[PDB]
């Protein structure tokens, strides 16, 4: 049980990685329209 | 106590994946905007 | 581990809160964009 859940938080965090990584190419695509 | 643990992980995941399906939508709305 | 496992997923919860309200923020934005 121990690293079945050791698994599965460790794949959480890296999947709340890739959103924070596809949050900051939205926000540079906004920065990018909101300067003309 | 591990009932519980497991119960939290799952709603994280839930939370996590409701994200991403915003995330999708977000990107649409922006290319849209990019070029009308 | 217990404690330890619950400090990890405590830690998942307030970094996916961060990240909920940050979605708030550019979906209102964007909306805005839209507007004018
Ligand atoms: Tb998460
Ligand atoms: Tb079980
Ligand atoms: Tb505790
Ligand atoms: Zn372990
Ligand atoms: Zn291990
Ligand atoms: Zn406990």
């Amino acid at each position: 049980e121990w690293e079945a859940i050791e698994k599965k938080i460790a794949a959480n965090e890296s999947k709340d990685q890739a959103i924070e990584k596809k949050i900051q190419a939205i926000e540079k695509k906004i920065e990018a329209i909101e300067h003309g």
